[PDB]
């Protein structure tokens, strides 16, 4: 995957709601360090953390599969 | 709302599928084999690039369902 693929994504939809980190972090209940490392690019982030963090900002993930058709 | 363990079985029926053992499937990934055996017990503190790793070598991409624009 892109390496700044999801950093875009939270940050466009996160400042597209209207929230700063400070808010989106206390929102999803995870440390605003988190989204600074987050949108900056890097990817440590643990995934139970980043999903509370796309589901404030109503983004689901979907895993496209080589098969079945 | 993903549920908790939707990752476990993911990743565990896509390498049984695949005939790789939990070693062969770590060492594709670069990881660490109890990492691929933590992950199919549920675990979801798995790192995001240590499961991105796991998922390319499985085929797996992940798409995001965005609520805007439609
Ligand atoms: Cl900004
Ligand atoms: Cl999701
Ligand atoms: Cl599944």
């Amino acid at each position: 995957m892109p390496k700044h693929e999801i950093a875009n994504l939270i940050h466009y939809y996160r400042k597209q709601s209207g929230l700063s980190q400070q808010e989106l972090a206390r929102l999803a209940g995870v440390g605003k360090t988190v989204i600074y490392d987050i949108e900056k690019g890097k990817e440590s982030v643990r995934l139970n953390t980043l999903l509370k963090v796309l589901d404030v900002l109503n983004i689901q993930i979907k895993f496209e599969t080589p098969f079945p058709q």
